RNA sequence: CGGUAAUUCCAGCUCCAAUAGUGUAUAUUAAAGUUGCUGUGAUUAAAACGCUCGUAGUUGAAUUA
């Protein structure tokens, strides 16, 4: 994987959305992601996001708690 | 309302409202969503330019941990 810092709020590709796109792709080599959909839903009077890399045809380097899985 | 049987005219009695106040005339505001920002209407009641191009004006997709 590579070594990329992020910067404070430099280049779009010094950006969080960016970095844990090439970070995805990167950790991820040769399977391919081939969907995302995040599934936000209220819990104790909290938003809680759920994001799922979807159609795989991470949480230490980034920080998004992801489920991986497969196409229905 | 009154052209011959007037609940409205000119009168008489009766009683209604306000009250040391009570009508008139003009004008401002509300009523008036009959000037619309909140808020109008445009087939037929008033009201979409004959149609297209167009500068000023107004309005402009998602995205940066």
């Amino acid at each position: 994987i590579g070594k990329r810092v992020v910067a404070h709020t430099k280049p779009r590709s010094r950006t969080s959305k960016a970095v844990h796109e090439a970070y995805l792709n990167e950790m991820l080599y040769p399977v391919e992601v081939a969907g995302q959909r995040v599934h936000a839903t209220l819990v104790h009077k909290k938003v809680a996001n759920s994001k799922t890399v979807f159609v795989a045809v991470y949480k230490n380097i980034t920080g998004e708690k992801v489920k991986f899985a497969f196409p229905v």
